């Protein structure tokens, strides 16, 4: 029904990655063959569904774990390297259906802000997506977090270009997987895994005062905010009664409603619940909300015949299905946008 | 405004444990000599407090970490056994006031199976109220999870006394600590770490078929159900759509809607939110949600100034403020049950 | 989905009554010559919609406004002993799968009350289903109200057969229609017209002390309760800090909120939308909202199709569904009633 | 704590109209003596109420039933007159923290456009606060709509005013309050006769096609919408599933919840319910929702106390409490307006 909606947590992967593929469709995927297909397919098969389903636009990114599986960094920037000048070309076959966001190697903060530069500027994408934590150290066993001092001149790049950060998950691995998730293995990914990482890194960079350094830095996350909507009154309790009057405002100089109002991002991906969506409209506000379908891994379908269905004002619906993201991304035109 | 409200995420420490609790308190609270002499007492303090917010009865339970943080299981079960022991007097002085959840040392099925069962029978205690997996190992680096076939001997210990069991958090230790939270120690406790305790936890015991062997069983969550209620929609469409697709339903027999229906409650611990509040009514039902308040780490006043005067209908006000657990927790009478 | 279901705002009108039912079709269906069929047919069509759609159990009522659109009461009195004979004999037929309420001429107290309990004792009627105010006076122009002492003697009626009582909507006649909704008269019916009259009438009987004398007394409203949800709080704020001060405490001796947790049911006919229900579930909570379609007006598939998918918790589709209304009008085995 | 919030459906009375005052206090007030102060007072005690609550702006508009209650044309005009004049002058003293709304007698469709012309140019009034129908005909008992094609000159005039118009209720009277009213007469006002008319006009403006002849209108409801939102999905799929298919869309060419996007806005006034606002954020959107008191009825503390402490995210408490309403009437700097 509604037309020219965005989405822009839609992955797609290297064809020359097949059996990497096929592992990650073993564990997210009730059809691998369709999802190998899917996953690869830019012009064809992409571009059928999002007709079908009202899709004016939307932003690419590479699949998880992506880039952040890659320990070894000189093999990690090339391929973020590679990853990049592969989706450049395929996108300009259909410029008014598909932008990219960036592919990262994070092994390094000022590595990973050229690259951004370089595909902001000679590309044109939209900003970067990362999936949570870089892997690094002898075995890919440690984790490279974004949350600190180090990172200001990567952070600083995205404000200067002006383009958001999506904070996408990656799978737990080494002895965070053996100790915590191995022996309740259903629970990784979407059902429980993901969002802890993505939330953990996000509050992470609110308490360690990345915000307040950057206060015009825009932040993603996908699936209505990775739980951190529902503890908005319990965060907020817990670091403006409690936490802020014992070291955490040294910072930390705003509340976590002044970081959601001003610097964080929610979308729908993955999570098609107007109850949900309802709830986080109280708790983050219809102006910070953005769909998105989370595909191959959930389909057109699903994502676009709930929205499209969903009981909701006309100003929201507006709002969250496109507007929203037409201001973020400064979306002159593309197919359908004003329908 | 309403009377005879029971609260049962509420904590107590021994006197002798004052420096620990000094160093929890560190962490928790913004008036540490207050905290002391308020975890401590039992029957003065504590009982002003019920009779000035409308609460007739207290389930009490050990404060966190608690036996949890002990990985000698010598130690640990002697003082499991100093607590019940302790508390069972302390209650006899209020007894309709005071109930008491057993602490268990988690170090071994069949002993804390003994050790609920002494606690129920000679005690008449309500059930059990345990700190998220026991610590174990050489130096407490090690986790125990209930989650499996070695603790079926536990779980129908508890369908036969047909008691519940509360999953409350505790800390993160060790090696866990220094990879995920050392660097961002603001989230440690109600902020984000204890909800990813519990909720994975649960979780898996709802996917390690817990539930499906002992159909029976009570687990009770406080913090409104540590994040589950927000992703109730997520990790069905998960389980049903994707998972049980690929293997989890030779472990897992029921949805994760039904396992809330029969087996999993929620508290208002630490969660003082009618939007919230709301929210969860939709996504588990008031029928499955209990008022709490996580005292003393949370005030009476905040806990019972925010049930009394939220805008809620008659019948669930009830249900939540007494009802359920006066049900579930099989009480006869104790002051202002009925007012 | 969701198996035997229970609806009771379900329409049927005489065959010998074809022009009225076409007159009414006229105002309130798009496909008259079916319209016309389904509201007379009881035992073929009716039972096809409700095998195909998972309602195991119908109480059945005459369509609006029925007897109380005729202001002779020797001629409503003979219509009304009519419709409950011929009702009585059609639900024999399929007799696990209909039963009927009462239809009542509502001139004269002590009659209504005499035909109200000839239907129950005789047929076992499972309570009275009237159209709002009685048409009275020599040209219908007089509105006949049941919120005073002259009707104490039929509400006794109600409770001491322990049935309740549906307070349905009727059409704006004469003078009320000349002067309020002719200029509008799109707007007459379910879009506004059919809630006024009815939230007027049941705020009434709250008003004037009919639930004081009549503790016991269950009336029910179709529509989410026609208004009354949406100002729960604004009624019971000008209630109980207004109101309650000036003089209304003399008639009206609890909260509106004690009336709906103790004498006021809704039902979701006619108003399938998730978002409202959950609001509802909050202002007057599910233990007192029922199942129930509105047909023939709507379709067994707009209401089930709705109900079966919408996102709820499964407690409250169980109640909701059918366990509420088996025990209101204390249900034996239907078909599918424990499916 | 929120401060420069802004009010606008606030209301004053003539000092010469004590006795009216004192009858309209005699069923709307509990303190009349502090109410009759109150309403006529304009700058000092009502300063003093908003200086202590953060209310930097109120529009003020004259009270119920005021220039409708009077059916002499000649009578209601120079009324009307006088208590432009009136209001004119007293705004003067603190123009920094007052607006108008324009009063009218709406006897005839020119002479009202006159006289909020003669508002607009002359004194810098906001727009129009009208009483629901204008009371007329020989005793009064008529009354005069305006959602016909007579009115199109005066809809003309506000839209090229660029200026809103406030639907405010009143009392019913004459006829209607005889036969619906006076036997159940505790209804009348806040608890429901006012949403009822109020609902009835604005429904019928948008079915005789208001808004399509003038698309640029914006028309306000105070108290939450008066109902309209709770049926918003009962009213849109009984005009675009049935009505709209009977002759419905000969005067109606767009949506519910289109007019509602583009022509009707909502405010809190005397409706100060988080669990209710919530809903309005999902059925019509917080871009069209203002806050706004009731005062002298309502109280400064009752409605700043609650929005204030309200859980909400901070971009919808900026919009609702002050920036949708500076964008809407186009206002400069007020006290406190960028705080
Ligand atoms: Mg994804
Ligand atoms: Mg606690
Ligand atoms: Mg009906
Ligand atoms: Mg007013």
């Amino acid at each position: 029904h509604m037309l020219g909606k965005i989405a822009l947590e839609e992955a797609f992967a290297l064809p020359r990655f097949e059996e990497k593929t096929r592992w990650w469709a073993s564990l997210f995927s009730t059809d691998a063959e369709t999802h190998v297909k899917e996953i690869t397919d830019i012009n064809k098969i992409r571009i059928e569904h999002a007709d079908k389903h009202g899709v004016g636009y939307q932003i690419l990114s590479y699949t998880a774990p992506g880039v952040q599986d890659i320990w070894d960094p000189v093999e990690a920037q090339a391929l973020a390297v590679e990853i990049n000048d592969y989706i450049a070309e395929q996108v300009r076959v259909n410029p008014d259906r598909f932008g990219a966001f960036a592919t990262l190697s994070m092994h390094n903060p000022k590595e990973a802000a050229d690259e951004l530069r370089r595909c902001v500027e000679k590309y044109g994408f939209k900003g970067a997506l990362v999936n949570d934590t870089q892997r690094a150290g002898p075995d890919g066993d440690d984790m490279i977090f974004y949350d600190n001092a180090d990172w200001d001149i990567f952070w600083q790049t995205c404000t200067e270009l002006d383009v958001p950060f999506y904070m996408h998950p990656r799978n737990p691995t080494g002895t965070i997987y053996e100790k915590l998730w191995a022996d309740r293995k259903w629970l990784v990914g979407p059902p429980l895994s993901f969002a802890h990482g993505v939330s953990l890194h996000v509050l992470g960079m609110v308490t360690n005062g990345v915000f307040d350094r950057h206060p015009k830095l825009q932040i993603i996350m996908g699936h209505l905010g990775e739980h951190v909507p529902f503890d908005m009154w319990r965060i907020n309790h817990w670091f403006e009664d409690r936490k802020k009057l014992l070291g955490l405002a040294e910072t930390c100089k705003k509340t976590i409603r002044d970081y959601f109002a001003e610097n964080i991002w929610i979308t729908t991906s993955g999570h098609f619940s107007t109850t949900t969506l309802n709830f986080c409209m109280a708790e983050v506000g219809s102006d910070r909300i953005l769909f998105s379908i989370d595909y191959p891994f959930e389909t057109f379908s699903d994502a676009c015949e709930w929205f499209d269905n969903a009981e909701l004002n006309g100003t929201d619906r507006l709002k969250i299905g496109r507007e929203n993201a037409k201001k973020l991304f400064k979306l002159d035109s593309y197919k359908d946008s004003s329908a």
